[PDB]
């Protein structure tokens, strides 16, 4: 039952990232072309505490700000990959970092009005770095380890730039709290 | 001191929304096409609390996940806007209110992956409906009065979707408890 009637679709851009262009008809009986990233589409983001209370997280380059941002690893959830095994594969390759338990939390949409995308963020205990980071041809990232204390810190200053990040941090901290780690 | 050069950058699309693909030579020596929208863009997102501790919400269609969602009023800076009057602005707009002092939260991008927008939270105090809303073609929503206990049931719950909204209210937080508003 959706609200807008679809009148023509037309794929504006397929890779690296697949964009359509849709005119449709509103509830207003109008048209209006509408310009988005298509669905169903994820990507996974776990925050990695070890078991010394520390966060494993990654300073990344993200072009389109031009800036370095700490963040959580994250990644594309692979064409029939569960989120989970998204965020443990992302977890290896960015951080070359394992772990045992990993919570889920709740998920969310970045930016709805222009993407489909669902982010599915986890909260993953024991983490331990036990290989190298393995990292795609255009990411450019470097780990680092802080101890939670600063972690939140730096998120209640208002300094975590990443929304993902923040939004996995803020549902991360009851549970930190409840496992004796915040 | 960008760590990737500009090879070549080709507009896209430009309306609805640009969009850019640029070819870019990065840290590895190797050629990269980058797709996504460039800066600078932004947008305000503004948590409206009456002085009854509820807050003035809006039920919105975001056409790109097919559903309605539960978000603060918000909307895009316009050339030349502050921030906080793209929040008063698009308040009147979407929920046909007025407030008092607007406490800026945290700046944050959305998807720093794929674009430059930055948003901008605000926590608008003694919100109140003076005007009918006015809504531009193409937004299909309706405004909603809620407890503030309920919203953060709801936060607690998982059940708040859109991430800006979410981390709007987790921002906003403290303020409305030191308020007595919450
Ligand atoms: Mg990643
Ligand atoms: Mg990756
Ligand atoms: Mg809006
Ligand atoms: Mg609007």
């Amino acid at each position: 039952m959706s609200p807008w009637e679809r009148i023509l679709l037309e794929e504006i851009l397929s890779e690296p990232v697949r964009l359509v262009k849709e005119r449709v008809r509103t509830h207003t009986g109008r048209e209006l072309t509408y310009v988005y990233r298509p669905g169903p589409v994820a990507a996974s983001f776990v925050l990695p505490v070890t078991e010394r209370g520390t966060a494993l997280l990654v300073r990344q380059y993200r072009h389109p700000t031009g800036k370095f941002l700490l963040e959580v690893p994250a990644g594309k959830v692979d064409e029939g990959e569960t989120p989970e095994a998204a965020a443990r594969r992302e977890l290896r390759e960015e951080v070359g970092a394992e772990a045992e338990t990993l919570i889920p939390l709740p998920s969310f949409h970045p930016q709805p009005s222009f993407t489909a995308v669902v982010f599915h963020p986890f909260l993953a205990l024991k983490a331990r770095v036990v290989t190298p980071p393995t990292l795609e041809e255009g990411e450019l990232l470097e780990s680092l380890e802080l101890p939670l204390t600063e972690v939140y810190a730096l998120l209640a200053k208002g300094e975590i730039q990443d929304a993902s990040t923040a939004l996995t941090l803020f549902y991360a901290e009851p549970h930190l709290k409840r496992l004796g780690l915040l």
